[PDB]
């Protein structure tokens, strides 16, 4: 189990390349995980708009991203959604690379919509050391 802070999850992120990643800004991909899941590398949404469920920090949903057992997937990412309920987030920074390539960008993820694209993100990282 574990749970980032803000600014830790920024380095980290910022360390895989993150920032300006298809043209959104660090602040962008922190802010869409604080929305999504709250930091929390083992959170899981059971039933999402489709009979599907969302995994990890940045909830990848079963439908398209990854497999399950529960039904059938696109399975863009290739993998297993149980590996996006680790305390490492490697594979699910990778999948979220995949994501953002498609025509929706980063409106794939509901909450950054709802909460972070319409607000002001220029000090949202400013007490953080990057």
């Amino acid at each position: 189990m574990k749970i980032f802070s803000k600014c830790e999850l920024a380095r980290k992120l910022k360390s895989m390349g993150m920032d300006g990643f298809h043209g959104y800004s660090l602040a962008n991909w922190v802010c869409m995980a604080e929305y999504e899941s709250n930091f929390n590398t083992q959170a899981f949404n059971g039933r999402n708009s489709n009979g599907s469920s969302d995994y990890g920090i940045f909830q990848l949903n079963s439908k398209w991203w990854c497999k399950s057992n529960s039904h059938s997937s696109a399975n863009a990412c290739n993998i297993m959604c149980s590996k996006f309920l680790d305390d490492n987030i490697d594979d699910d920074i990778a999948c979220a690379k995949r994501v953002v390539k498609d025509p929706n960008g980063m409106s794939a993820w509901v909450a950054w919509v709802k909460h972070c694209k319409g607000k002001d993100l220029s000090k949202y990282l400013a007490s953080c050391n990057l």
